[PDB]
């Protein structure tokens, strides 16, 4: 698909066994996701930008489904305003940035 | 071009006569830019970042040229992690996503 930016890429994905609505972040090295439970160990992390830093839990090998494509990656879990896709797993579905 | 995601992507901007690096940021309603000086008038503006809000400087009909690609339009100055490029920039030079 060819996601145009008028308006800010969000996209439905499925993690956990539920649905979501998240924001295609290329400017994100990692993906971040608001408060849900996720399998697996995980290990403390601070993660900041505009506005400073907020604290998450990082799990790893977690699969993700975004608009049919499956990718697996790191997914960090945390007070977030926004669901956001990251770099770590826009690579997966082959996507990329066009002008 | 066509800019993968694997590295951050990061580009060459020039404003102000001098060249800067900055991030193609998908995920950035607004271009934010490191301290420095712009002409004309500036009005306040709240944004919204992985940390929470803050205040910046809105310039509007700034001259910016972003890895080659001449354009004019809204920068916010104020405290960034980086120089960040986003969408209002990045639908203006025709850039989109694709996978
Ligand atoms: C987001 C994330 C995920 C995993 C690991 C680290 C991080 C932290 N990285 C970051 O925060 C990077 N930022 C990003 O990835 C941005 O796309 C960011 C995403 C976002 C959107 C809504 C709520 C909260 C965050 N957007 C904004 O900061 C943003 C949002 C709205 C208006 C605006 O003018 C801006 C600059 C811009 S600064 C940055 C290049 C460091």
């Amino acid at each position: 698909p060819q996601i145009t930016l008028w308006k800010r890429p969000l996209v439905t994905i499925k993690i956990g066994g539920q649905l979501k609505e998240a924001l295609l972040d290329t400017g994100a090295d990692d993906t971040v996701i608001e408060e849900m439970s996720l399998p697996g160990r995980w290990k403390p992390k601070m993660i900041g930008g505009i506005g400073g830093f907020i604290k998450v839990r990082q799990y790893d090998q977690i699969i993700i489904e975004i608009c049919g494509h499956k990718a697996i990656g790191t997914v960090l879990v945390g007070p977030t305003p926004v669901n956001i896709i990251g770099r770590n797993l826009l690579t997966q579905i082959g996507c990329t940035l066009n002008f």
